[PDB]
C-alpha cells in the first residue's frame, strides 16, 4: 500500500483505489495502473521533472529503502492477475530489487523528487509506474 500526496491530489495504484478515491476521481488509466483523486488538505510530496535512471525506493515487505538502477518508462507485458487481464502496461520502469505482493504503492525517489510508485514485480524484479510526465499534478 501507499500513495503520493501532491497539492490537492492523491496518486495511488488504480487497482488499490478506494470507494472514496473513485468518488473524488480526477483521472485514471488502466494501462498505467494509476488513479488520481482530489483531496481537501495540501499534500506533503513534490514530483521529479527529470530523466534520472537511478533512485531509492521504499520496500514495505522489508521495512527498508533500497537503491536501484531502472529502465526508462516503456510498454511491458504483465501477466493476468485478479485485477487485470493479460496486457501491456505502459509508462512502466523495471529494476532489480526485492518486491512481493503487498509492496505496491511504495515510492521511488531521485534527488529531484518523487519518480513513481511500485506497481508490479517478482523473481528479484520491482516495477514502478512513472508519474514524471503528469505535469498537471504541479498546478
Ligand atoms: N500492475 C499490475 O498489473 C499488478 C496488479 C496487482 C497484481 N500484480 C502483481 O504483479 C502481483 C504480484 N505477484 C507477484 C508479485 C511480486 C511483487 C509485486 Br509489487 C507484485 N506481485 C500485477
Ligand atoms: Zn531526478
Amino acid at each position: 500500500s501507499g500513495a503520493i500526496y501532491v497539492g490537492n491530489y492523491r496518486v495511488v495504484n488504480r487497482h488499490l483505489a478506494t470507494h472514496n478515491d473513485w468518488a473524488n476521481l480526477v483521472w485514471e488509466d488502466s494501462s498505467r495502473d494509476l488513479l488520481v483523486s482530489s483531496t481537501t488538505a495540501q499534500g506533503c510530496d513534490t514530483i521529479a521533472r527529470c530523466d534520472c535512471q537511478t533512485g531509492v525506493y521504499y520496500c514495505s515487505s522489508r521495512r527498508k529503502h533500497y537503491p536501484v538502477s531502472f529502465s526508462k518508462p516503456s510498454l511491458i507485458f504483465v501477466e493476468a492477475s485478479e485485477y487485470y487481464p493479460a496486457r501491456y502496461q505502459s509508462h512502466l520502469m523495471l529494476a532489480v530489487g526485492h518486491s512481493e505482493p503487498g509492496d505496491c504503492g511504495g515510492i521511488l525517489r531521485c534527488q529531484h523528487g518523487v519518480v513513481g510508485i511500485v506497481s508490479t514485480g517478482g523473481n528479484g524484479l520491482v516495477g514502478f509506474a512513472d508519474v514524471r510526465d503528469l505535469l498537471w499534478l504541479d498546478e
